[PDB]
């Protein structure tokens, strides 16, 4: 996350940090034994980390969970990242509490304007690597359809959507691949892809969540 803020110790309950000897990616949890994240964050030796604030130190809250499955979407294409969202099943399920906690599912999906919150131990610099040892923040709007589409002529598909700050400066980076875009209470994104990180007219583009509900609730439940 570049220029956001420090979310403070489990503020975001239903964060996950995806591990595989470090940190790659974020997803976020949608039941006890479920999480949701990226399809390009796939790969096998997985190792869900949940109830983390700082990724290098056991504070205490964190349950490190091995993924018992990893289900990509049938129809994700690696090369225009279109469907990038895929479900990890865990081993056992997690103890849900107040530090972990699951996040809703959208029953619509939202609108240009709505703030959302984006967290993860992405990159915290436009210009080079700087990762973070805690979760950071950043608060950000959903841009029209045409804004998203003139940013990125051609490459934008009916399921993903931008969001960020055309003047760049904030945004989501590398590392926070995978994680959460929630909006009101509801998981409405995923952290896919952009042009470099918080640069000019170069927006977040995130997998649209409300087009895949179905998909979501009809594989979990024959998984
Ligand atoms: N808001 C943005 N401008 C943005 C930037 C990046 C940058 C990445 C990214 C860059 C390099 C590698 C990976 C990657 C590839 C495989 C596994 C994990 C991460 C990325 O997700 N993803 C991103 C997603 C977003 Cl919205
Ligand atoms: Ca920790």
């Amino acid at each position: 996350i570049v220029g956001g803020y420090t979310c403070g110790a489990n503020t975001v309950p239903y964060q996950v940090s995806l591990n595989s000897g470090y940190h790659f990616c974020g997803g976020s949890l949608i039941n006890s034994q479920w999480v949701v994240s990226a399809a390009h964050c796939y790969k096998s030796g997985i190792q869900v980390r949940l109830g983390e604030d700082n990724i290098n130190v056991v504070e205490g809250n964190e349950q490190f969970i091995s993924a018992s499955k990893s289900i990509v979407h049938p129809s994700y294409n690696s090369n225009t990242l279109n469907n990038d969202i895929m479900l990890i099943k865990l081993k056992s399920a997690a103890s849900l509490n107040s530090r972990v906690a699951s996040i809703s599912l959208p029953t619509s999906c939202a609108s240009a304007g709505t703030q959302c919150l984006i967290s993860g131990w992405g990159n915290t610099k436009s210009s080079g690597t700087s990762y973070p040892d805690v979760l950071k923040c950043l608060k950000a709007p959903i841009l029209s359809d045409s804004s998203c589409k003139s940013a990125y002529p051609g490459q934008i598909t009916s399921n993903m959507f931008c969001a960020g700050y055309l003047e760049g400066g904030k945004d989501s980076c590398q590392g926070d691949s995978g994680g959460p875009v929630v909006c009101s209470g509801k998981l409405q994104g995923i952290v896919s892809w952009g042009s470099g990180c918080a640069q000019k007219n170069k927006p977040g583009v995130y997998t649209k969540v409300c087009n895949y509900v179905s998909w979501i609730k009809q594989t979990i439940a024959s998984n």
